């Protein structure tokens, strides 16, 4: 049993910044994980490959909203990912191909 975000094959949970650069190699542009962070819960970081380094791209919630740009929003972080997987939106990349989480 677990929530549907835990079942996720592109989140991989509380794993650090350095943990994700090397899950994240060698670079393949639109290669991707969301990683939470310590330091508070749904505290998420997207980090994707792109033109040959680890781009990451820091969640801020809003009244409860999430966004990475202050332009875009979501209801949660589902939802987030798969706007970006199907269009770049300003992101330096789709996000085309989950670092699936083991």
């Amino acid at each position: 049993a677990g929530t549907k975000l835990s079942l996720m094959p592109w989140f991989h949970g509380k794993i650090t910044r350095e943990q994700a650069e090397r899950l994240l190699y060698p670079p393949e542009t639109g290669l991707f994980l969301v990683r939470e962070s310590t330091n508070y819960p749904g505290d998420y970081t997207l980090c994707v490959s792109s033109d040959g380094k680890v781009e990451h791209y820091r969640i801020m919630y809003h009244a409860s909203k999430l966004s990475i740009d202050e332009e875009v929003y979501f209801e949660n972080l589902m939802q987030l990912v798969e706007h970006y997987t199907s269009d770049a939106d300003g992101l330096c990349t789709r996000l085309i191909k989950p670092k699936v989480m083991e």
